[PDB]
């Protein structure tokens, strides 16, 4: 843990992309308009530039059911990947999603149905995590509240972890989230960036590419809910890719077929002429890492390891 | 404007408050329970501090249809008030209020009614703010998209204020909101802070210190959407107040009033033994600013008017 101050070159924020929409259900007061022009998928970024930064900045792209607060202080209080990343020189991009945290959701269709301007098939499809389902998606413990002996979780934080978890808007949004575009927009922009995801976000950055290459410099997948699969590894061929698993994976009938899945995905990358490695935790000697590997206790020996790829493929 | 780079002696993140909700409607999907438990009415907040902090921190609160990156980079890309107060030597804490930006809502109640379960008078209050509405309210100019000849908003960047414009869940929850008794938490923890407010939140600070007044050094208001009542001053006048309002005020029947309204709030503080001034913009000679004064093109010299009374009253 690298104590003492830290030096910003620059600092701020930002959004990338949206789209206008047209609304007469804004409102369901008579004192204000219910008609009129709102923007909306737009993705927050805040930025941070250390002293000599390298030169490919770290963009962080949360899963679901979260914020970029994922990146920040860990639930137990300790220095998370943004600002460990910070102080090991790298630019890093942290964003929310489209449709979650600061970026703008459309709340039309809920008004229009509460109006009866619409049936409430027009509902959008919303989901929230609760903390017992969380638990086992976590791999924290066989099922809620019990922990692993050997858990690199901050068990005893759980009830700070549960306060950054929020409802998830992306079941009413397209395939691929307008997250994806605005990570294209955002990549070209900087001019090369490595693009860093987790779970639900785990497949946006081989979308992103697939869509346009420009400006993607390394993908790191942590975790995803879903690799490419083997036939589509053409477009992926010149970006190096690194997917990270942690550790109980086999006990868990969600966890297992993602892991085989993935090795599928980088056996058949690198088959293709392509440069792929699937990072096993516990295959490194690295015990105990849960699905939120940025928080646990061991967070920073992660985050060299990964960084320590990032830096020998981006040379 | 304060060139070169930032040195922080530290930062983070963490969230205040919260309540536990067991719900039966977290999830539309058979693959996922719907049934769980979680957390709602938690208060994200950001802080970061500078070498040789002040003794004072400043608590910043955003109003409605927007988020704490109000105060961070302004839409045209300038230094925002979190950046300077920062480089003034003062700790930030931004916030996002409870239930909105990365401060989880409860999207129980729109689940229960797309399963047919509940009615779709039961879907939340919500609201969300159009361009051109918003346009009035801020005072850019009399009727969108027209602005006044001597605005200080960077009304150029008008896409990029639209862009951090988000929806507002305030009619669906208790009132006092609860961000009011997080920023009691809150500054009981912090043993002092400044609390500076904004529009929609302009009567939080006022609303906490009523409701306990430790920790809470002083209470700076941005254009209210309310003021105390004259005739409820008695718990206030241990705490050194500022109501900062900006220009082109008369002219919207909106904001007449309530320019009006905290006159009397301040007279009748001072005359029941407080200490408090209203602070108007173009009666100090300076000219032009919007309701989004902390954005403006001379946020820096409205930040420092406000700095030097928070000096002036904090010592
Ligand atoms: C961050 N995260 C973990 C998670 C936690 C709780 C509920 C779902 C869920 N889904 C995953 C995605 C998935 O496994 O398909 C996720 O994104
Ligand atoms: C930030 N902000 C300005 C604003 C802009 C657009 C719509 C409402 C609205 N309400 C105000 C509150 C009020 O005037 O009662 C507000 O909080």
């Amino acid at each position: 843990t690298p104590a003492g101050p830290l030096t910003l070159s620059g600092q701020g924020s930002f959004f990338v992309g949206g789209r206008d929409v047209t609304s007469e259900t804004l409102s369901l007061s008579p004192k204000y308009d219910a008609h009129g022009t709102v923007t909306v998928d737009q993705m927050y970024v805040r930025y941070q530039i250390p002293q000599r930064a390298k030169r490919y900045p770290i963009t962080l792209i949360h899963g679901c059911c979260l914020t970029g607060m994922t990146w920040e202080t860990t639930p137990d209080g300790r220095m998370g990947w943004d600002e460990y990343f910070l102080r090991k020189g790298y630019s890093t991009y942290v964003i929310d999603q489209s449709g979650r945290g600061r970026s703008a959701t459309d709340i039309s269709a809920i008004n229009a149905v509460k109006l009866g301007k619409a049936p409430a098939s027009s509902l959008p499809d919303l989901f929230a995590a609760g903390h017992e389902a969380a638990w086992a998606i976590f791999r924290f413990g066989p099922r809620y509240p019990d922990a692993f002996k050997d858990t690199q979780f901050p068990v005893q934080a759980q009830a700070e972890l549960w306060q950054q978890m929020v409802p998830d808007w992306l079941g009413s949004m397209p395939t691929p989230n307008p997250t994806v575009a605005n990570l294209s927009k955002l990549a070209i922009k900087l001019d090369g960036t490595v693009l860093l995801s987790h779970s639900q976000s785990g497949i946006y950055p081989f979308q992103t590419a697939a869509m346009n290459p420009k400006g993607i410099t390394a993908i790191v997948s942590v975790e995803p809910g879903e690799c490419p699969k083997p036939e589509d590894v053409k477009p992926l061929t010149s970006i190096p890719v690194l997917v990270v698993f942690g550790d109980h994976i086999e006990e868990f009938p969600r966890w297992a077929p993602r892991l085989k899945a993935c090795h599928a995905f980088i056996d058949a990358l690198n088959a293709a002429g392509g440069k792929g490695q699937l990072m096993s935790l516990p295959a490194l000697g690295v015990h105990g890492n849960s699905h939120m590997m940025m928080q646990d206790r061991n967070n920073l020996q992660v985050a060299d390891l990964i960084l320590d790829w990032i830096g020998r493929n981006t040379a």
